[PDB]
Order: C-alpha cells, then sequence, then structure tokens
DNA sequence: CAATCGGCTTTGACCTTTGGTCAATCGGCAGAT
DNA sequence: ATCTGCCGATTC
DNA sequence: GAAAGCCGATTG
C-alpha cells in the first residue's frame, strides 16, 4: 500500500491527482483537482497560488512520492519556459515537504499503462479507469495525465526502475 | 531612498543583488547562488527559493527585477531557467514583493547608446573593479534597468 | 461562471530596389589556479 | 575551493 | 514528419 501524488505541469491547468495502491495495477482515487490560473495575474501569484495548493495537498495526504510529466519537446521555448515554472512551484513544494519527486514522460506512460509502445488518447484513460474502478472517465484532459503519471510511477517503482529528477 | 533587487535567473549559477537609490545609487548586497546537477532537482530549486526568500525578509525591497531572455536554442534551457524562475516567483509571492521583467534589449539600450554597459554599472554605483562572476553584473543591471524605467513609469510588471 | 474554440510557434540589426543573412541562449563537465 | 574553458542542443 | 500548451475570445 503506497500514496503517489502525481502532477501534470503548466501554468494554466495543472492536474493534481493522489493515488493508493500490491498485486497488479489496482489503485484507489484519493484526491484530484486542476490549478487554473489566468494571464491576469501577475506571474509571482500565478505560480504563488500553484505552490499553495500543491503544499496543502502534500500535508494532508502524505504521498510517498510526486511523480511529474515531462515533455520531450516544446514548440515555442516560450512554452517549456511557463511550464517550467510551474514545475518550479512544484519542486519547491516538494522540497518543503521532503516528498521525493520522479519524472516521466509521455513514451514511459504508454508503455506502462496500455501495454503499447503507443496507444491512443482513449487506450489510456480506458487502462486508468480499470485501475481506479471508476464510474467515468476522469475530466479534464489534464487530470486525466495527472493520475496516468502517478500510476506509471507506481508501476516502474514495482521493477525498482524509478527515475527520480 | 528606493531599494530594488536584481536577478540574473539560471539553475546553475544566478545572480542576486540589491541597490538603493537617491540620478544614481550605491549597494547594498550582492551574491550568486550556486547548485549543482549532483544534486536532487527538487533541493537545487529548494536553496534558490530559501535563499531568495532570505534576502528578500532582510533588505525588504520594493520590486525584483528579473532578466528575460527571449532565446534559447533548446528547450530543455528555457525548462531549467523556469524552474529557476518559478522558485524566485514562488519567494517574491511569500514575500510580497511586485515582479518586473526585462529584456537584454531594453537593459543595453536603458544604459549606453556590449562590455560597454557591464563597466557602466562600476560606476553608477561606484566600484574599484567592475563586477564578478558575469551574473553578478547581469543581476545588478537589471535591478538598474528597473529602477530607470521606474523613474519614467513604464516599469513593466510580471 | 466554465468551458470550447482557433492561431501561433524567437527577436533585432545590418545591408544586399529588396528581402537576404547572422547571432544570441545556458547547463554540464573537465581541467587548472 | 573557485574559476575558466569548449560542446551541444528532441524523440519515434 | 509527427508530438502540446498558452492566450484571447466566444458561447450557454
Ligand atoms: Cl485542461
Ligand atoms: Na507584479
Amino acid at each position: 500500500h503506497m500514496v503517489v501524488a502525481g502532477i501534470d505541469p503548466g501554468i494554466t491547468h495543472l492536474g493534481l491527482g493522489v493515488v493508493a495502491v500490491k498485486g497488479a495495477l489496482k489503485a484507489r482515487l484519493l484526491h484530484g483537482e486542476v490549478v487554473k490560473t489566468s494571464p491576469q495575474e501577475p506571474a509571482k501569484e500565478r505560480v504563488g497560488r500553484i505552490h499553495a495548493r500543491v503544499l496543502e495537498v502534500l500535508h494532508r495526504f502524505r504521498p510517498e512520492a510526486v511523480a511529474v510529466e515531462e515533455q520531450f519537446f516544446y514548440r515555442q521555448n516560450e512554452l517549456a519556459y511557463k511550464v517550467g515554472w510551474a514545475l518550479g512551484a512544484v519542486l519547491v513544494a516538494a522540497f518543503e515537504a521532503g516528498v521525493p519527486v520522479y519524472a516521466y514522460g509521455p513514451m514511459q506512460v504508454k508503455q506502462a499503462l496500455a501495454g503499447h509502445g503507443h496507444a491512443a488518447k482513449e487506450e489510456v484513460a480506458l487502462m486508468v479507469r480499470g485501475i481506479l474502478g471508476l464510474k467515468e472517465a476522469p475530466r479534464p484532459s489534464h487530470l486525466a495525465d495527472a493520475l496516468a503519471i502517478a500510476l506509471t510511477h507506481a508501476f516502474y517503482a514495482r521493477m525498482g526502475t524509478a527515475k527520480p529528477l
């Protein structure tokens, strides 16, 4: 039985999910959340709330690990910058919590969750509803990913191949 | 007396300087924060946030000004600079100081018609030698660049 | 309010009836004072 | 220790 | 040659 938080990082919508797992991938959704900020706030405050929110959730659920998604490529560099900001407030927060951080990328999730190298966006989210025993598929997109990441971290942790940051 | 913190953001060397102002001004504190890839990323960003926060509590500045490049020939770079930036803003948020951002264009041309500016800061403050490392002179350019535009009401908040 | 949508994907200086080129970023590592 | 240097830039 | 996320503006 282990508690993983999963984060799909981004400055506009930040996916936040806590789950709980030992035999096959069977886990139970503890918390789900999407942090939203608008380009109307001073950046200090957009990333200021991101940090507060993750801290509350890390204190409340005392997980064993944070897992974040890491995109292998951003089309323009101001995207990578700002997604970078939000990972910063996350990193600071996991440091204040002493929770250790692991990052996986968009193909390690596919390889773990659907068992295939290239699953469909529909092919993973179904594998998530199953690992979680959930009525409907979880929404929005960014929260679906966040839960996928948390489960992908648990998959590779069961094989002792986890990727710290 | 306008006291203004300047930052050259970066995950490996992060320039941090504080400056008070009366058409010129004096130096209050300087340091480069250093962190190494042998550290867990949570600890590198950790220290950067811890250390910026302390400076802001001490000197209670009226503005943090950070530099902001627009070119990065690779994404992995702009990503990690963002980490270190993010740690800053989290701290600026806690400290409650407003953040302002200037690009190298409005720093070069806010002070000198390349190295022509990096020497001017030795003057606009008053120093035997120009400052080292590079990253600290950058940090100090920025704090001045802000206070300059702060007097022309074209301060650009982030 | 809260969600859905489509467009955008570095910027600037220089010279080269005319749109061409070119350069800047910084993080990891290795080796020396 | 603290600095100076050169090299390399997305993955399937 | 594909890959994603930010922003600004539009609805119900
Ligand atoms: Cl979303
Ligand atoms: Na601000």
